[PDB]
């Protein structure tokens, strides 16, 4: 259950360049390349965000749907 929550737009952008600071920075945890990027996310420019974010956005919103729908008795799952 819980359509979980898809990419937060920090997702996109931390894709594309994470073997990049991992490659870098051999030795960040969960919480160094997730503070590394919590900053850049923070600092690539924002009017960059935006094409990830926009997408981030429209997954986050269809799991808004699926989780109120969860929530508020989805489980006889279109049966």
């Amino acid at each position: 259950n819980a359509p979980k929550r898809p990419p937060s737009a920090f997702f996109l952008f931390c894709s594309e360049y994470r073997p990049k600071i991992k490659g870098e920075h051999p030795g960040l945890s969960i919480g160094d390349v997730a503070k590394k990027l919590g900053e850049m996310w923070n600092n690539t420019a924002a009017d960059d965000k935006q094409p990830y974010e926009k997408k981030a956005a429209k997954l986050k919103e269809k799991y808004e749907k699926d989780i109120a729908a969860y929530r508020a008795k989805g489980k006889p799952d279109a049966a």
